[PDB]
Protein backbone atom coordinates (compact mmCIF):
# COMPACT_ATOMS: atom_id res chain seq x y z
CA UNK A 1 0.00 0.00 0.00
CA UNK A 2 1.02 3.56 -0.56
CA UNK A 3 0.45 4.64 3.19
CA UNK A 4 2.75 1.67 4.13
CA UNK A 5 5.77 2.76 1.79
CA UNK A 6 5.18 6.54 2.81
CA UNK A 7 5.60 5.39 6.41
CA UNK A 8 8.60 3.69 5.55
CA UNK A 9 10.57 6.15 3.46
CA UNK A 10 10.11 8.57 6.20
CA UNK A 11 11.19 6.75 9.15
CA UNK A 12 14.34 5.43 6.88
CA UNK A 13 14.86 8.97 5.87
CA UNK A 14 15.15 9.70 9.58
CA UNK A 15 17.63 7.25 10.49
CA UNK A 16 20.15 8.22 7.41
CA UNK A 17 18.81 11.95 9.22
CA UNK A 18 20.89 10.73 12.27
CA UNK A 19 23.58 9.72 10.68
CA UNK A 20 24.06 12.80 9.20
CA UNK A 21 24.17 14.68 12.16
CA UNK A 22 26.92 12.29 13.72
CA UNK A 23 28.73 12.38 10.67
CA UNK A 24 28.87 16.58 10.53
CA UNK A 25 30.35 16.12 14.20
CA UNK A 26 32.68 13.97 13.10
CA UNK A 27 34.22 16.16 10.07
CA UNK A 28 34.15 19.41 12.70
CA UNK A 29 36.05 17.65 15.11
CA UNK A 30 38.94 16.03 12.76
CA UNK A 31 39.24 19.74 11.67
CA UNK A 32 40.01 20.97 14.89
CA UNK A 33 42.51 17.97 15.70
CA UNK A 34 44.09 19.33 12.59
CA UNK A 35 44.31 23.25 13.65
CA UNK A 36 45.86 22.54 16.91
CA UNK A 37 48.36 19.59 15.69
CA UNK A 38 49.19 23.01 13.09
CA UNK A 39 50.07 24.25 16.54
CA UNK A 40 51.22 21.92 19.68
CA UNK A 41 52.94 20.01 16.82
CA UNK A 42 53.60 18.68 13.50
CA UNK A 43 52.30 19.32 10.15
CA UNK A 44 51.78 15.80 9.42
CA UNK A 45 49.36 15.10 11.64
CA UNK A 46 47.21 17.65 10.98
CA UNK A 47 47.46 16.33 7.06
CA UNK A 48 46.82 13.42 8.35
CA UNK A 49 43.34 15.09 10.12
CA UNK A 50 42.50 16.53 7.09
CA UNK A 51 42.78 13.61 5.15
CA UNK A 52 40.27 11.70 7.41
CA UNK A 53 37.70 14.68 7.45
CA UNK A 54 37.59 14.22 3.56
CA UNK A 55 37.02 10.68 3.76
CA UNK A 56 34.05 11.49 6.32
CA UNK A 57 33.03 14.29 3.89
CA UNK A 58 32.63 11.89 1.43
CA UNK A 59 30.86 9.33 2.96
CA UNK A 60 28.69 12.31 4.36
CA UNK A 61 27.68 13.10 0.35
CA UNK A 62 26.31 9.60 0.01
CA UNK A 63 24.14 9.66 2.84
CA UNK A 64 23.23 12.89 1.72
CA UNK A 65 22.57 11.21 -1.81
CA UNK A 66 20.89 8.58 -0.35
CA UNK A 67 18.46 10.63 1.47
CA UNK A 68 17.90 12.47 -1.93
CA UNK A 69 16.90 9.86 -3.70
CA UNK A 70 14.51 9.01 -0.95
CA UNK A 71 12.83 12.44 -0.69
CA UNK A 72 12.34 12.63 -4.05
CA UNK A 73 10.32 9.17 -4.14
CA UNK A 74 8.12 10.50 -1.48
CA UNK A 75 7.49 13.03 -3.72
CA UNK A 76 6.68 11.10 -6.17
CA UNK A 77 4.19 9.03 -4.38
CA UNK A 78 2.57 12.13 -2.99
CA UNK A 79 2.18 13.43 -6.42
CA UNK A 80 0.99 10.33 -7.75
CA UNK A 81 -1.54 10.19 -4.67
CA UNK A 82 -2.73 13.53 -5.47
CA UNK A 83 -3.46 12.98 -8.93
CA UNK A 84 -5.30 9.93 -7.92
CA UNK A 85 -7.70 12.11 -5.90
CA UNK A 86 -8.14 14.69 -8.53
CA UNK A 87 -8.85 11.29 -10.99
CA UNK A 88 -11.49 9.89 -9.01
CA UNK A 89 -13.04 13.06 -8.58
CA UNK A 90 -13.13 13.77 -12.16
CA UNK A 91 -14.40 10.38 -12.20
CA UNK A 92 -17.02 10.68 -9.73
CA UNK A 93 -18.23 14.10 -11.05
CA UNK A 94 -19.32 12.05 -14.18
CA UNK A 95 -20.81 9.79 -12.74
CA UNK A 96 -23.69 12.48 -11.07
CA UNK A 97 -23.55 14.35 -13.89
CA UNK A 98 -25.09 11.02 -15.78
CA UNK A 99 -27.37 10.54 -13.29
CA UNK A 100 -28.10 14.50 -14.15
CA UNK A 101 -28.76 13.88 -17.74
CA UNK A 102 -31.09 11.48 -16.97
CA UNK A 103 -33.21 13.67 -15.11
CA UNK A 104 -36.93 13.84 -16.29
CA UNK A 105 -35.93 14.01 -20.05
CA UNK A 106 -35.51 10.24 -19.75
CA UNK A 107 -38.46 9.86 -17.06
CA UNK A 108 -40.73 10.49 -19.88
CA UNK A 109 -43.12 7.89 -19.19
CA UNK A 110 -45.61 8.24 -22.61
CA UNK A 111 -43.14 8.24 -24.93
CA UNK A 112 -41.29 5.58 -23.12
CA UNK A 113 -44.10 3.71 -23.24
CA UNK A 114 -45.45 4.50 -26.65
CA UNK A 115 -42.71 3.83 -28.23
CA UNK A 116 -42.67 0.03 -26.55
CA UNK A 117 -46.21 -0.12 -27.85
CA UNK A 118 -45.96 0.73 -30.95
CA UNK A 119 -42.96 -2.46 -31.28
CA UNK A 120 -45.20 -4.70 -29.94
CA UNK A 121 -47.84 -3.74 -32.13
CA UNK A 122 -45.51 -3.70 -35.05
CA UNK A 123 -45.16 -7.70 -33.84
Amino acid sequence: SPTKAIVRLREHINLLSKKQSHLRTQITNQENEARIFLTKGNKVMAKNALKKKKTIEQLLSKVEGTMESMEQQLFSIESANLNLETMRAMQEGAKAMKTIHSGLDIDKVDETMDEIREQVELG
